[PDB]
């Protein structure tokens, strides 16, 4: 079972008990985007990240306890419409709002509660790129193409495909890489490296970032959702707060953002699009849900290839 989070008097995560980190209720989000929480009825701010000022131009005291109706009132209705009582946790409703300067409005529901994400936002190609994966002769070509053709959308210095054995130990079987990096295609690494309740979590929800592996989380405050007097889930938010532990073995390679995508084989985690640039990087909204598609694209042509 989870440890208490480390805002419920939970202790600081050690490689003793990795699969113990409760890394989907950390409490607190990257500080290259703002968070709140509103309830799913009345759209009141019920939880503000300390940055919010940053994003939307007022203090966590001054949004916490406005309605949606009030601070959103283009998106309030479409919201209320469009995420439901009861509709799934992985349905999203997505906005581009005009702030004094566009920002990226990202929301989803989980029981009573709706959970917003603002961050700054800035097909002849990916159709050429579809028809590369799908013409791939082989898994081995078809790990290539998928890790050059994300490499070209992105610009990241290294994408790998990840593969899991049985034991859910991992390896790259596939990268492409930026002109001087090491070669990490072949190298194996422990299951303890992505611990099982990661893999859990990378089932469900298919995309996680760390944009800075240096960047202090940015606490959310109150932690605990009022509704529930209980940890706030945000498995389901891009923003999310990374695990500590997670964070300094990217720090230790010398990569300063990390984005993976689950490859989903048969509702199994096959494995990652894994990828790294060596400078912190916010890969921009709409290249996201392009690589989320891919992913899923590249989920299906996996099986199909792997079969034979
Ligand atoms: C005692 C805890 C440990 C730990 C925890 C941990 N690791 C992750 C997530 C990831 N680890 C990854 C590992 C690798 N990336 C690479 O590039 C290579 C080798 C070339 C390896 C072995 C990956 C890909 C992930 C997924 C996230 C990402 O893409 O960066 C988590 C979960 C993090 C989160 O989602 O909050 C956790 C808790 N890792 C350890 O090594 C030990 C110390």
């Amino acid at each position: 079972p989870f440890f208490p989070p480390l805002y419920l008097g939970g202790p600081e995560i050690t490689t003793e008990n990795c699969e113990r980190e409760p890394i989907h209720i950390p409490g607190s989000i990257q500080p290259h985007g703002a968070l709140l929480t509103a309830d799913g009825h009345s759209g009141e701010v019920l939880q503000m990240s300390l940055n919010a000022a940053t994003f939307l131009g007022q203090e966590p005291t001054v949004l916490r306890g406005q309605t949606l109706a009030a601070l959103l009132p283009e998106q309030w209705p479409a919201l209320q419409a469009a995420l439901p009582p009861g509709c799934p946790d992985a349905l999203q409703y997505r906005a581009t709002l005009d702030w004094p300067a566009h920002l990226s409005l990202t929301v989803h529901r989980v029981g009573e509660l709706l959970i917003l994400e603002f961050e700054p936002t800035e097909p002849h190609a990916l159709r050429n790129a579809m028809f590369a994966l799908e013409s791939a002769p082989n898994l081995r070509a078809l790990a290539e193409v998928a890790t050059q053709t994300v490499r070209e959308l992105t610009g990241f210095d290294r994408v790998m495909l990840y593969k899991f054995a049985p034991d859910a130990t991992g390896e790259v079987i596939a990268e492409a890489r930026r002109e001087g990096l090491h070669a990490f295609l072949g190298h194996r690494f422990p299951a303890s490296d992505i611990p099982a309740q990661a893999r859990a979590l990378y089932t469900r929800h298919l995309l996680r970032l760390t944009a800075d592996t240096r960047a202090a989380a940015v606490p959310l405050d109150p932690v605990l959702n009022p509704q529930t007097n209980a940890p706030t889930p945000l498995g389901g938010a891009v923003l999310r707060a990374t695990s500590p532990m997670a964070m300094q073995y990217l720090r230790n390679m010398g990569v300063g953002s990390s984005l993976s995508v689950s490859v989903v084989v048969g509702g199994q985690l096959w494995g990652l699009i894994a990828c790294h640039h060596q400078t912190p990087y916010v890969l921009p909204p709409d290249l996201r849900t392009t690589l989320e598609y891919l992913g899923r694209l590249l989920s299906l042509q996996v099986q199909v290839k792997e079969a034979l």
